[PDB]
């Protein structure tokens, strides 16, 4: 049972212990959440109009006396700005509160713009993560190695990569938990990440995974966190992504198959049908 | 007598020596003064376009003459741009005026949710931290320890903590003053901080704490502020938190009572009853 | 065959492998097409509400039964609330219509409204590149040189510049490989940029051209990428440049001539009509 | 003559060498000008419209034939949404251009209002610099410094600071050329700037000021930049500020005075009126 799963989230059970958090549920429920929490607050602030020109008495001209339905749609042609002309407020009272409506309608549309743009100035990065790890020799050392290839033709600026390991592990006093280790890599920065990117660890004598196989990483229930991030010029804004890998995705001898290639006709090419594509011997 | 309260405010007076920071002011103000605000200007404009309707003469039809009310209701339902068509302009000058009042209540609309939304898109982060520190032996040193949580289910990316240690010392020249220390974490960077992260500096014979008792931080009048910084996925915006404690809210041997554990039927938990237990040796 | 181009884009052919990013592409989209789709959804959504309308039966007044025409034009009246008033919904249905519009023209306008403001704040740098680099020798080494200048008035903070080397490469395991180097510099951070800044790669024994010529970098295809990025004020954004150099736009023994001087009348100037000059010695 | 000004903008002449900038012209012309290139275009817009309308024949009702005034008006009511109601339009070419119009309308609706925040958002830091620097002895060396204070009640996070010399300099080749130096501090980070902050560069010899004088630093035209930044609380936005010193603002020997204090009644104080004062030895 692995507690990150392949996106990144992580399967722990939150034991745990309505507007607690508004601004923050407003931005993360459903579309067609936010949309009918804007709908009902539309239609209740209008009904609350209509009741406050009824209780002024027959202020609306054109409206049947005691209406409560032309007093609500006089309310919405006037919250919306719309007015029609046929029902028109009759003197000061009336004439008040729709002074005071308008500007409730003009600060709602800020407000419902303010929330919608929120939600929507949040962009995902475009980035894929290769299905597998591999480990193999690299430059003369084991190397723990994925990469990450650019979905979109715009780049990323001042890119940063983790490889996190995750295990359970015990201290000299005998305490038993689980930390992370923040792994050193050959590159964790690109000023531009363009089309695709092998992220690397050597395992050399300081890596907290030297020495280790597959059993003693399965023993310490390991996992592989994955971490981009980047300034996307698509939107001027920062975006990132995540991944995890189990120990079952690690192909230890492997090497990934390489993604750049130059056509017969002389031009370098980028052929990501490569790009989950992983070599190893067989003996 | 603390200086940094519990949520990371000074008690520090200062002594000190209308429009001299409006745009801050604007933001900072309470809601209900914001709006009173914008209803306050709102007021005053269709006011002065009122007088100018009646500075041209009887320029509004159905209006009565002389009368500021329709003046300033036909103001308002031009600025807002309801146009209920009962009072309209007559003549050049009316015109033109309403032109110039639409752009004007085009202009109003425009700043009003700038504003909104420079105020709404301040969020919070969200999290919760331990209502103490422990020091006690982990990994063969003394350590320092609190710990944060996320209260809610999305992450927070490429997150930072400082323990900042504040107190009172005396340079080789006799001068007295307070200063900062930037404690040596074991981790301040998490890539991706998801549910509860225990936040430790190793005290070491550099750390600026080492040898230190109860009594001698209160001598220096030690108090230690943490602050926690990093990009919420909920938002794409980055948030911060801060907390600070006194030298009576350091439990000097306690360990924090593990909040992650593994239920009966096998799946992994985090329990936050357990948040803010701390276990200590009786003698 | 250069694989960057001059502005720092790439030849290298995606072979690859409606909606499927469609935030993205509605914000990268060219504003002609960004506008005919804004007005494509205006008009489709309008014509429906307008078969909404006279699928209710003859609602509106003042419009001629059954025209497709006059409900249309109704439709378009009551979504952007202009409501002349001769046009105007007949009986609870139409009226329910109109409330419903109306929520869904203040809707588009926002979605329209957000789109816009995240296509407009994608400030450029407003920096130039000097045409070309330069390795001469400056305090006692062999350095490699390009030049920066700002072409606005405003101020470009926390600068950081990146020189960054492309080339192939061959590892000790005999695999052949293109990777970047990001070159060690004089100064990589200028904490406000104002009016132009040499960048200076010292070439030492660590530096990754180390003993290069012109014929050893072409051998291993060298190509130089730059990438400049700060915080401009004009905007209280981020901004980024890139450029990049090949072999053939390497001046050997080439110096900048200065920008930098002071006018006969004593105050100091800066002359940008020397900004891509460079001096060498003619044997 | 000082290059670098108090306020930390420089005197250099820019010799160098309508819509080149547009955005960034937009954003940082004179508020006075920007509203009257709104208003301008909203004039031109209206007037083109209403040209349209007389391009049609007599299609606007209650309008007097062939006037371009009444055209214009009706354009004005038509773009800006008010549709009094007594100018109306007559005929499908009519109606086309009213649905066009109101697009337009709410078009540049979101065009001002974006380019209105995009101008709003860029909030000062609120910081007070000191009017002088000071060289005299701490932690037993001679040591640079000059200090900050916030003037406003909400913190700022995770601040950075740096002291740049700026000086005129000779390389061993005898180039003669001016280069900054980012001066290494006691505290570079501050992760929550509250009230005040002293900024201190110890001159050890490493210091690209150890052993000058005065009149060392004058031969050089030294002057010295301060760049703050950091995460202002009350914005949620990154704020920076500037400021510059020449030799005559360096007081060598002096000692700022203390702004922190324990007021009679025992409540830790701050007093700016302190700020800029200096002791000195007087001999
Ligand atoms: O790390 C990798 O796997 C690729 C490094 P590059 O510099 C190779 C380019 C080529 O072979 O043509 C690509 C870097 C990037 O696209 O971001
Ligand atoms: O530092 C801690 O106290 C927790 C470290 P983790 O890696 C432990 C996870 C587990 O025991 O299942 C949690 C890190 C995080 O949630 O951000
Ligand atoms: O690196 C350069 O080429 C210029 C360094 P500066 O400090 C020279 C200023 C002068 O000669 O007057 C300019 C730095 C900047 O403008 O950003
Ligand atoms: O650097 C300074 O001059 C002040 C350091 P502090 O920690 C002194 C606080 C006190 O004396 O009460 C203040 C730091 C800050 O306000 O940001
Ligand atoms: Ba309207
Ligand atoms: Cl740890
Ligand atoms: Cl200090
Ligand atoms: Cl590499
Ligand atoms: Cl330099
Ligand atoms: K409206
Ligand atoms: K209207
Ligand atoms: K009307
Ligand atoms: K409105
Ligand atoms: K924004
Ligand atoms: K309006
Ligand atoms: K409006
Ligand atoms: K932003
Ligand atoms: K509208
Ligand atoms: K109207
Ligand atoms: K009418
Ligand atoms: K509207
Ligand atoms: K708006
Ligand atoms: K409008
Ligand atoms: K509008």
């Amino acid at each position: 049972p692995r507690i990150l799963n392949s996106d990144g989230s992580s399967n722990i059970t939150r034991l745990g212990l309505w507007l607690d958090d508004h601004y923050h549920d407003l931005l993360t429920v459903s579309w067609p959440v936010f949309i009918t929490l804007i709908t009902g607050l539309y239609l209740v602030t209008n009904a609350l109009f209509a009741l406050a020109y009824l209780a002024c008495g027959d202020v609306i001209e054109n409206a049947r006396p005691g209406s409560f339905t032309d007093a609500f749609f006089f309310s919405v042609q006037t919250m919306a700005t719309i007015g029609y002309g046929k029902l028109i407020p009759i003197g000061p009272l009336a004439n008040t509160l729709v002074t005071l409506e308008a500007l409730c309608g003009m600060l709602g549309l800020a407000v419902a713009a303010s929330l919608i743009y929120a939600r929507f100035t949040r962009p995902t990065a475009g980035v894929l993560f290769s299905s597998r790890m591999v480990i193999s020799d690299f430059e003369g050392k084991p190397t723990l190695m994925m990469r990450l290839a650019n979905l979109r033709i715009e780049q990323i600026i001042e890119a940063d990569v983790h490889l996190v390991l995750v295990r359970s592990e015990i201290s000299q006093e005998g305490m038993v938990f689980r930390r992370f280790h923040d792994l050193t890599l050959t590159r964790s920065r690109s000023p531009i990440f363009s089309l695709s990117w092998t992220v690397m660890h050597p395992i050399d004598h300081h890596s907290p995974i030297y020495g280790e196989t597959d059993e003693t990483l399965r023993n310490s229930h390991s996992e592989f966190l994955v971490l981009f991030t980047g300034h996307h010029e698509a939107f001027a804004q920062n975006v990132h992504a995540r991944h995890a890998y189990s120990c079952d995705e690690i192909i230890w001898g492997g090497h990934f198959v390489d993604v750049f290639t130059t056509l017969p006709d002389g031009r370098r090419a980028l052929d990501l049908g490569k790009f989950h594509e992983i070599a190893q011997h067989h003996h």
